[PDB]
């Protein structure tokens, strides 16, 4: 998701 992507 936006700010909340903890692939890249």
């Amino acid at each position: 998701y936006i700010q909340n992507c903890p692939l890249g």
